[PDB]
């Protein structure tokens, strides 16, 4: 089990993922990311090429969604349900009207006896951590209010890693510089990607309009992973509140949501940047990307959300199989 | 393959053809597609009366997107995809405003078409739907929009009808069907997209509505050029009549339309039109022995119960028909391929 | 070949007679059927607490009709069809007035029932479940209704018993069970059923409430009733109390239940320090006061426990009567 250039050994990590819940970007550790983004690959080809994707028939999950919040939802249905196993829904719910008079501990010790795993998306971030220390069964978080979202981070890096696959070598010689634009104090998804991407020899470009800064003890999360794999530096990190300046020479820009610019991606805005540079946005878009920019091949945030199927189709094979594997 | 026991349906061949297909209204199926639906539909309708085995497309996952509601359209094709084996993930109990909460519709749709083999689509909007087809890299079937596009009613309707009288897939100018549409002709969407797909063919037409709810201009004009383009058009081919009496008198098939009282001015009025054309045993006492009953549902007054024990009565065959419909056009869109021993045959 | 320690089963025979049957009340499943709802449950219970293929009814398409917010019992009866290896739709976030839209139950039963090969139905009207039952061709499981009719509240309560005290099937009169009935009695409707089910058996029953929540009258007759039909009535047979401390005195189960406030009664591990050794305590849920949370940690609860039994007669009941089976070596047998 080969990706270019590292060996995977898929049975000693799947031994050591089974039954593993997934709640936060920091319970998956370098061995887990290398085995999910394998996997992650062999179903995108398989998938592309029409072949059998029945990988992890005879489970049965649970899919509780508490807030509406239907392209995260209907990515894990697909994915289970492409893998061959099935699923029973509790949607077009909030927290009030599941939790009648009962709490979330009765709830998911009960619903934990019916179904082999759980994935639970929640504003409330308190219901989700309950939720794992009542249940029995394993949680895979798709979001809650702490902005935790460990499948948005997987499926953003698994994208990366596909144009500029050298981000995991940890090479001294091989920087991936990456621009965070838009709402960099609201926008977690940029909180959790970051925490991740630190992990590796990347320098970050955070522009934003005074007013939308990224917290401190993000720049603090990034300071203390880059300093621990020897990849700090004064150009670790660099503040811009323009796109003129704020894109040049970095090969991911990285689009966030808004509500009420400096920050509009066009064509014209996109001249400067390398001719290798990728566009992501975690979506839905509002104004931040004009519609001119999906026919530049610089976007890939439509590919990006696409990677979601492959990426919880290999977190869920990993953790819930019981026993060859996906290859090719 | 065999229809009717005059037509050849080289199944293979017209599978190629449908392979991948969107479904958008009734005008996207030609002459040998619906040969196709009605061989298919009548090879699910008996493995299924005689509990064979009815999984004959197995690896699918489709999304099925309800942004009304719409409970047996819905459960049709929930039933259909999982009676063939494969796999739903449903949106419901939804509108348009709610779903596409600042997303655009295009946005939505190229994105929800990763996920997927195939997307039914029920919206209200007509523009909704044709903006999806433009934006989505799967197929379409449309379970209903606003303009009264609705082509698996249409299909099962016609389904129906030819199963009591198979030649009027003969255009044959000796054996013409003779049908009455009986109520709200102006907001029976259902009546103009079945009168569209039955002027293909031999058919004589009696409108029977009063003066304020008639057919539309558009649909006679529509119905009038497919008739003398297949040269089955005379003086006699539309009648109108604002009475029973004369409207189902000569008819093989009488179709029943929904008159919802929000449709008037008060109850007055909603209960002197119930009423003028409500279907009793006594108001069937006139018409052929012959003549059957559809009504695309849901039945409030327009059908009395005593009408259910009539032999006439069709109506739940013609609802159940659909899951058999539904079954069929899914088969011959979504299959990967085919061989002759892939394909259901009783 | 199928035993339950001492009961040997005829599957088959109880099979050719559930077969395609619909079941709205716990009167529906006579003695036999019990058994060979025991007995399947208990194969289902092994099979899936030892990760083996639970897929004995495979090639199914139900609909599931949720005309209230009823989540628990729902999910075990989704779970319950999918682990056999079935397909379900779903009907749910709906009300009658909204699901019958100007239709009546029985045009909507008689079209639905074309496009499935079963039907479980809860909604808070009696008449709906009755008039689905007569207009469906094809069979329903009543999952709650207005009368108090829950035929699967009332099994998977009994399966949970029987595990502790499987004497319970003898109908023997020197092994007696003693159960306490504890909350509102009067709106409990799961103690309606499930009495009626215990008192076919050597039963005697402490209830346990205030004046105002008493047991009713039509029920103490249908255990009076049903207790001399097997010769097991007595003066002794009905106790009344109006505290714990006495209510709760030699019953081998505690079975408390729902009073939304719309005090007396709450159990505590305080007021369990005087019960039998081998009591154990049952709640339908969700419990809210009447059972606090430290009470979780004592073995005598098994609440959560009967709760997870729900899956198991879920999945035997679907089994018994929809399978398009013949023979005995396709059944379950852990
Ligand atoms: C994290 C991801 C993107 C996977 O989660 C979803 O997609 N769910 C959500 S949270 C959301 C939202 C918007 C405003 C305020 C608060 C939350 C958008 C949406 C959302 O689904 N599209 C909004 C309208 C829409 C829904 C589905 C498809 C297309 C458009
Ligand atoms: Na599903």
């Amino acid at each position: 089990y080969i990706n270019s250039k590292y060996k995977i050994d898929l049975d000693k990590i799947m031994t050591k993922m089974k039954n593993k819940s997934v709640i936060n970007i920091d319970d998956v550790d370098d061995e887990e990311l290398l085995a999910i983004l394998y996997t992650s690959k062999q179903f995108e080809k398989i998938l592309k090429n029409n072949e059998d994707s029945k990988y992890l028939e005879n489970k049965v999950f649970c899919s509780v969604f508490l807030e509406p919040s239907t392209r995260t939802r209907c990515s894990f249905d697909a994915a289970i349900l492409k893998l061959g196993s099935k699923v029973l829904n509790i949607t077009d719910m909030n927290s009030t009207s599941f939790y009648k008079g009962e709490t979330v501990e009765d709830a998911f010790k009960i619903l934990s006896t019916y179904v082999d795993g759980i994935i639970y998306r929640d504003p409330s971030k308190k219901n989700v951590d309950i939720a794992v220390s009542s249940s029995s069964k394993p949680i895979i978080n798709a979001g809650n209010g702490t902005g935790e979202h460990p499948t948005q981070s997987l499926l953003d890096f698994y994208t990366i890693h596909n144009y500029f696959p050298f981000i995991l070598d940890r090479n001294i010689n091989k920087k991936l510089n990456i621009a965070f634009v838009g709402d960099l104090k609201n926008g977690r998804t940029v909180h959790s990607l970051s925490k991740l991407l630190s992990r590796y020899n990347v320098s970050f470009n955070f522009v934003s309009c005074k007013s939308l800064n990224i917290p401190k003890d993000i720049v603090n999360t990034i300071t203390y992973n880059l300093k621990k794999n020897n990849f700090y530096s004064d150009d670790s990190i660099k503040y811009f509140d323009n796109l003129e300046e704020g894109l040049e020479d970095v090969h991911i820009i990285y689009m966030t949501r808004i509500q009420k610019n400096a920050f509009i991606l066009s064509n014209k805005t996109l001249e400067n940047t390398r001719d290798d540079t990728k566009i992501l946005h975690p979506l839905p878009r509002v104004n931040e990307i004009k519609v001119e920019v999906d026919s530049n091949p610089k976007s890939v945030y439509f590919t990006q959300a696409e990677n979601g199927l492959y990426v919880r189709m290999a977190l869920l094979y990993l953790i819930f199989s019981s026993t060859s594997h996906p290859q090719f």
